C-alpha cells in the first residue's frame, strides 16, 4: 500500500526518501541531495538522478518535495527536482526564522525574501498533504532547527514517519540542538511526542553515522527506540537529557557542510544569482560564527 | 662545511605545511619563510597559534624580522605574512611571476579593480638571481617554477665564508619532497611537469651538500631536510636517470588521479593578495567566495 525506498548517501550519511502509494502512482521525495564538492566549488546530479530515474522506473507521479528541516550537512536539490519530476517544495513555515538569521549572517541584500516565498507550501503543525491513498501530516517536532518537521504518513495506524534529524538509530541516539534556534529541551519534548505515535510505528531516519561499524540502517520503529535508544530511552527525564545534550553539544566542531549547506537551502535549495562575471559564488563569512 | 647560519622549521599537522626561522646569530638578523595564518574551513574561524610560535621564538632569540618571503602562491595554507608584518617587521617577498597568478585568479574570483595584479600587495616582487641581505648570510633568489609559474626556491650562503663555511641551504617551496616522496603536483594553473623537471635539475645542480628545506611533510617524527646528493641518488621520481619525458608521462598521470587541496580556494584568494583577507562588505563582514562550477 505504501512502499518507502532510501537512497543513502555516503559522503554526507544523508537518506533520502522516494514515498510512492502503488495504488495511484502519486509520489513524495523527501530531503534530497544535490552533490557538492567543497574542496572544489563543483556540485554533480548523481544523487538526485538516481530518484529521477526511480520515479520514472515506477511510472510515478512527484506531487510533494518534502524537506524535513533546513540542512547543514548537505545542499539540497529540491529546484533541479522539481523542473525534472515535479511537484510542490514545502517546508516547516518556521524557516522565516533561519532566513532572517542567515540572510544577515551571509548579507544576502535585499533580493533575497525572508517570508519563504521562494518555497511552495508553508507548513504549520497538525497541516495534512494528500497523496493518492495515502495522509503526510505534518507534525512540528522542533529541537534540532526551530523549523522542523516529522512527516507522518497513513492510509487515509500502520503508519510511518519520517523524522528528520529528531532521531537516529537507537544506538547513535539524538542530533546536536546548537544550530541557532536549536533546543535541547525542546527535541526532548519533540521526541516524546514522535514516541506517542504507535509502538509498531516505523521510523526513517534523515542520518547514519554507522557506530561500531556496522551495516547502514536508517529504520527504526517507535518500540525500539523507546527500549534501547542510547539517550532518551524510556526513563531518562528531560533534565537529564539536557544535561547530557548541551555538555555533548559543547564539545562538537562545525558541519563540514554548514556554511555551503544553509545559505543554498534557506533559499529552498536554489544557487546565488551569478555575479557580472556570470559565475554564482557561495559566501563563507570570517571569524563570524 | 655548514654555513653558521641557524634554520628552525615549525610542522602544522592540519595543512603539513613547514614554515620556517631562518637565523644570523651574529647579527641577529631573521627571516620568516611560507607562515600559516591558522583556519578552519568548516566554520570561517581564523587563529594565530601558528603565526605567534613564530612570534614568541623570534623575541626568545633577541632577532629581528627583515624579511617574510613565500616560495609561492600557496593552495594548501593561508599565509600569516600580514599580521606577522605588523608584529615583528620585516618586508613580504615573493617571486614577481605572481602577478599573472592574480591575473588569473582575480578572474576566477571575480575579485574585480580593486585587486591589483601588479603585485603591490608585497613589498618586493623578485627576479632569478636577485640576492636579499641577512647579515652574514646572503640569500639568492633561484626561479623554479613548475608547480606554479611564480616559485622561487631561496639558496642561503655565507656573504663572505671562510674555506670550511661555505656549504648552502635552500628552502625549495613544492619543488622537490623528500627522496621517498618524490615531487609536488603540476596541474594549478600555469604549472607544467616539464618546467619542473628542469627546475629540480637546477636545484640538483647545487653542490652535494647543499641542505634542502622542505615545504611540507605529508607523511609525517618529522623530516625537515634532504640534501642534493640523497635527492639524486634515492628520488622516486626524478632520481638520476630519469629522463624528461619519463618523468612528464608519470607526473601527467598522478596529478589526474589526485583531488583538489582541501584549502585550495580559501588559500589561494587571500594568498594572491600576500596574505591580506578580502575587504569587509557594507556590513562590516569579510566574506571569502567560493565559485561554483569555475574550476
Ligand atoms: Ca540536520
Ligand atoms: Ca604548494
Ligand atoms: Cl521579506
Ligand atoms: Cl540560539
Ligand atoms: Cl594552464
Amino acid at each position: 500500500s505504501m512502499t518507502v525506498e532510501g537512497f543513502f548517501d555516503p559522503a554526507t550519511c544523508t537518506i533520502s526518501y522516494l514515498l510512492f502509494d502503488s495504488g495511484s502512482g502519486e509520489c513524495a521525495l523527501i530531503d534530497s541531495v544535490l552533490d557538492y564538492d567543497p574542496k572544489s566549488g563543483r556540485t554533480r546530479t548523481a544523487s538526485a538522478d538516481q530518484l529521477i530515474a526511480r520515479v520514472a522506473a515506477l511510472g510515478a507521479r512527484v506531487r510533494w518535495l518534502l524537506e524535513t528541516h533546513v540542512h547543514a550537512d548537505h545542499l539540497s536539490a529540491a529546484p533541479y527536482l522539481k523542473t525534472r519530476v515535479g511537484g510542490e517544495i514545502a517546508i516547516g513555515r518556521h524557516v522565516t526564522r533561519v532566513q532572517d538569521v542567515f540572510g544577515k549572517l551571509f548579507n544576502a541584500g535585499p533580493a533575497f525574501a525572508h517570508d519563504g516565498s521562494q518555497f511552495d507550501r508553508l507548513l504549520d503543525d497538525g497541516d495534512t498533504l494528500a497523496l493518492g491513498a495515502l495522509s503526510i501530516r505534518a507534525m512540528h517536532t522542533p529541537g534540532h532547527t526551530p523549523a522542523c518537521m516529522t512527516y507522518v504518513v497513513t492510509e487515509a495506524r500502520d503508519a510511518a514517519a519520517f523524522v528528520g534529524d529528531t532521531l537516529f538509530m537507537p544506538d547513535y541516539g539524538t542530533a546536536r540542538c546548537d544550530f541557532p534556534g536549536g533546543d535541547a529541551r525542546s527535541l526532548y519534548r519533540s521526541i516524546r511526542k514522535v514516541l506517542s505515535l504507535p509502538p509498531a510505528t516505523r521510523l526513517y531516519m534523515c542520518h547514519d553515522y554507522q557506530p561500531n561499524g556496522r551495516a547502514i540502517q536508517y529504520a527504526s520503529t517507535v518500540a525500539d527506540e523507546l527500549r534501547e535508544n542510547v539517550h532518551i530511552r524510556e526513563g531518562v527525564t528531560e533534565d537529564d537529557f539536557v544535561a547530557m545534550r548541551t555538555a555533548r553539544d559543547a564539545t562538537l566542531d562545525m558541519p563540514v557542510l554548514m556554511l555551503p549547506s544553509v545559505q543554498v537551502n534557506m533559499r529552498a535549495g536554489r544557487l546565488p544569482e551569478p555575479e557580472d562575471n556570470g559565475v554564482r559564488y557561495l559566501k563563507i563569512p570570517l571569524d563570524a560564527i
